[PDB]
């Protein structure tokens, strides 16, 4: 149940071995998140700070509770 | 004529003011970079391998020739 990264098409873009695994091609953790109940202005500063189109929302214990995605913008 | 940087939409996608100079939203230098006559092969290595979307093409001078975008792929 651990937050052990993340995995999106820049990483599997001209991947041809479909079969491949996920560990293979994903993003290692630490990721950049935020906590519970972030506002919007946070989340969006973030996404521009590190210029990433993806946000992971965690609890206290660093477990994975939402997504934020530049989609939502 | 130097190559100080690169903008790309990634970097002015939430600017609201458009009259923002470029030196204020550009990635600045160093770069990822290839020298001149680097393969077809060899420049997609590099953008998976560093996970961008554009390569510029410098001469032995560290001077800008030319430019390789994932357009081209
Ligand atoms: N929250 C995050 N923390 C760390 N790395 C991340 C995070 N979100 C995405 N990445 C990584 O950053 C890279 C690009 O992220 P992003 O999600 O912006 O790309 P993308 O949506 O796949 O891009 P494109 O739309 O251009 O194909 C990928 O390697 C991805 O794994
Ligand atoms: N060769 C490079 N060296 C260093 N940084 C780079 C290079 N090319 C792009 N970047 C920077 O990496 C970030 C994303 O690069 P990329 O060109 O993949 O994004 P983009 O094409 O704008 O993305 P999207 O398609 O998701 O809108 C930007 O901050 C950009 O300035
Ligand atoms: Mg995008
Ligand atoms: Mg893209």
């Amino acid at each position: 149940g651990e937050l052990v990264g993340i995995i999106t098409n820049r990483d599997m873009r001209f991947e041809v071995d479909q079969s491949k695994p996920v560990s293979e091609v994903m993003t290692k953790a630490p990721l950049i998140t935020a906590k519970e109940g972030v506002s919007a202005e946070a989340a969006l500063g973030l996404l521009r700070r590190h210029k990433i189109e993806k946000l992971p929302i965690v609890d206290g214990h660093g477990k994975l509770t939402g997504l934020i995605t530049v989609k939502d913008f």
